[PDB]
């Protein structure tokens, strides 16, 4: 019910069936940014997986293909002309997931070709002892927002192919990222900048991809340290990226961060599922579940009459698709 309603409302408000892209906001004057569009693509896939309504499920499955078509019409099929390695990797990850759902070989090609471009040419051992560069134009920083998503993309490709190449890549990337882009106790740093060092600013989306990569590695390897890694990062988020009532922060004004709760919620759902499944960390699991439900209820209590929820979950014209996606994601967790 609620996840179905939330997704249908989001589509009614933001989906452009003519361009086959989401609008950036309810003024319907500009389509969504390239990288963010991959994250809305994954929202469609999560709703597809979450729904028990067969009619909605089939509509969402078609929409998975249409989102790709709309983006390819505007941006092409070869994204390696984009100087942002993260942009490429968000799309490689989405493509791997789209392949798992549809079996359409164009998605496996897209995922594998773009993952290889980034991992094979943009990994460097010299600066900071490892890590993938943020950009393929200039090599000045190595960022959480490329490295943890790269580990996740590798995990999906391992799941598809069973090629140990991809598990080995995930393991290597994650080990470097845990060492160089975290404090060892679940705080994920934004980036490490050449001639400066680490920039220890934490954000929702980087907590999220660290958590998802850790959960995926736990499932692929059987090494309990990874589940512990995930739990520590979830605790940090719950205690340190929230307001005084425990509601997740609103990260504006930066446009990229405003919707980051979307990526966080997607990955917190993976941890919740694994904790429920395994029975590990039962004390934390109970606390975590209660805190998640609280956040979701507060967010949805601010829905407008069209069932759209702005990204400021703690409070109150024009609604933006990225900021509004997080509440929809929260009701479509898998």
């Amino acid at each position: 019910s609620d996840g179905d309603t939330a997704m249908k409302a989001f589509n009614d408000t933001f989906w452009d069936p003519n361009a086959k892209m989401f609008w950036k906001d309810s003024k319907r004057e500009k389509h969504q940014d390239f990288w963010v569009e991959a994250e809305l693509w994954e929202l469609v896939m999560d709703a597809y997986q979450h729904t028990s309504d067969p009619a909605l499920k089939a509509e969402l499955k078609t929409q998975i293909d249409d989102v790709y078509d709309g983006t390819v019409a505007k941006y092409g099929q070869d994204w390696t002309n984009n100087p942002f390695n993260d942009d490429i990797m968000w799309w490689a990850m989405g493509s791997a997931r789209a392949y798992q759902i549809t079996g359409n070989p164009r998605y496996l090609e897209a995922a594998r070709d773009h993952f290889d471009f980034v991992y094979d040419t943009q990994w460097d051992e010299e600066f900071a002892n490892g890590g993938i560069w943020w950009l393929n134009s200039d090599h000045n920083t190595k960022n959480a927002c490329i490295n943890f998503p790269a580990a996740q993309a590798a995990l999906y490709l391992y799941d598809i192919t069973k090629d140990e190449h991809y598990l080995n890549a995930a393991t290597k990337i994650f080990r470097w990222g845990k060492t160089m882009l975290t404090d060892g106790n679940g705080k994920v740093f934004d980036r490490i900048e050449i001639e400066h060092g680490a920039v220890p600013d934490a954000t929702h989306y980087n907590q999220g991809t660290y958590i998802g990569s850790a959960v995926g590695l736990y499932k692929a390897t059987g090494n309990a340290v990874y589940l512990d890694d995930a739990v520590k990062a979830a605790k940090f988020t719950k205690n340190h990226l929230v307001d005084s009532n425990g509601v997740l922060n609103y990260e504006g004004p930066n446009g990229d961060l405003k919707g980051g709760k979307t990526i966080l919620m997607r990955n917190l759902a993976h941890l919740q599922k694994t904790l429920d499944e395994t029975g590990q960390y039962p004390e934390f699991s109970a606390e975590f579940d209660e805190w998640l439900a609280f956040n979701i209820e507060m967010a949805w209590s601010h829905q407008n009459s069209d069932h759209i929820v702005d990204g400021n979950w703690a409070g109150q014209g024009t609604y933006e698709s990225w900021s509004s996606a997080a509440a929809v994601q929260a009701l479509n967790g898998i």
